[PDB]
């Protein structure tokens, strides 16, 4: 991607204790998608019971951290970070005032960031890979289009009193829809 300083690439995976019942994760724990059946999993506070969401395993409390998410052909998604202390049961309101700093896409390729009110975004029609840079020191989190390094939105003056957990969400477009969200990779 456009990340010039590789040292900040945070190779991660998803945290299964957080995934919602209707979310199927891959074996390498770096891809997922909502679905038909209900994966009856160990019900717990760390797991969303209603919304189709998962959390990256990391827990950032300081430093600069970068990771990429491929949203492929998905039509409905949300990416970013949420506070470790956010409520995971019931209605999840994507609001920076509820602890959610995300960028999302809805039906019709409409883009929006979770500010208060929501900030509309005009991103490339061919977008499919989002670059995220969490900078706790600068109290900001930025989003980028990985295909050309174009800046999408940046949140500033974000609170840094508790760990920030990578956030993810996805809902199929149709029964046949094969779209998936996958975290991206590695290095040398």
């Amino acid at each position: 991607g456009p990340l010039g300083s590789p040292e900040f690439q945070v190779d991660m995976t998803f945290d299964v204790d957080t995934a919602n019942n209707y979310l199927i994760i891959s074996e390498d724990l770096r891809s997922f998608r909502s679905g038909d059946l209900s994966q009856n999993r160990k019900e717990q506070a760390e797991r969303f019971d209603t919304a189709l969401c998962v959390l990256g395993t990391p827990r950032f409390t300081s430093g600069r951290h970068y990771w990429e998410v491929d949203v492929g052909t998905s039509q409905v998604w949300d990416v970013g970070v949420c506070k470790e202390s956010v409520n995971r049961q019931g209605k999840i309101e994507l609001s920076s005032e509820h602890g959610f700093l995300t960028v999302g896409c809805r039906e019709g390729k409409v883009f929006a960031a979770s500010t208060v009110p929501m900030t509309p975004l005009w991103v490339s029609p061919q977008l499919h890979r989002v670059g995220i840079f969490l900078d706790v020191g600068m109290r900001s989190i930025a989003f980028y289009n990985v295909s050309d390094g174009c800046h999408i939105y940046t949140f500033i003056e974000i609170p840094v009193c508790e760990p920030w957990r990578p956030f993810f969400a996805h809902k199929r477009g149709s029964q046949d829809d094969q779209s998936i969200l996958s975290i991206c990779s590695v290095i040398n």
